[PDB]
């Protein structure tokens, strides 16, 4: 039996502009990063939304854009605030359409989205 | 605030296909059906398209839990179905790794991030 999500792990160019970005979109809490470890050539830094774990890793970015996508929850009510944080860290965004969602891009040909309804919503429609 | 994990997308060639993979490895329910599926492995939402294979593989991934009582079962679950799997390290706090038929890794791991942190 699968007991939930481990981890999403996510290669970066450039992990300090990821930082930003997941501590700016998602306020994510930095809980690692492999720097404080002397003699580590590759560099990876570990973060929490809430109880999930992202891993970032330095390395290429993505070749192409593709709509693979990982979407998180938010309500409603924050849908104009948070595309106003997207905003202010400068990311590609699709456009809103006329459940809502923000779908936009890190760094790295990656695409995320803020969704604000639910599964039993989408099946009911 | 972000409440949590909303979903996550797949783009797939055969629907068909992938819908053996989640259900065989992930034991994923299927609860909606070119064109969209939706799937449940417990409570994570998982929708998959019709479309595009990734045009390159990378190391990119999406991590599942499991117990590491279960683990060699997992291995011959990604394995019977043929799937492009790196050989286990002889191991704790151990992964799976595969790819499914559309490029995307996808781990099977053991530990957690507290054990990892140590
Ligand atoms: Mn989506
Ligand atoms: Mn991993």
């Amino acid at each position: 039996m699968i007991e939930g999500l481990s981890h999403m792990t996510f290669i970066v160019r450039d992990l300090e502009r990821m930082t930003r970005i997941l501590e700016g979109v998602f306020d994510a809490r930095e809980v690692y990063a492999s720097d404080t470890e002397q003699f580590s050539l590759s560099r990876e830094k570990f973060f929490l939304i809430g109880d999930i774990w992202v891993a970032i890793m330095q390395g290429e970015k993505l070749a192409e854009r593709s709509y693979n996508h990982i979407a998180f929850k938010i309500d409603d009510a924050d849908f104009d605030r948070y595309a106003e944080r997207v905003g202010k860290l400068g990311l590609d965004m699709r456009p809103p359409r006329p459940g809502r969602s923000i779908y936009f891009y890190d760094d790295d040909n990656h695409m995320f989205e803020l969704h604000t309804g639910t599964l039993t919503e989408r099946l009911a429609r």
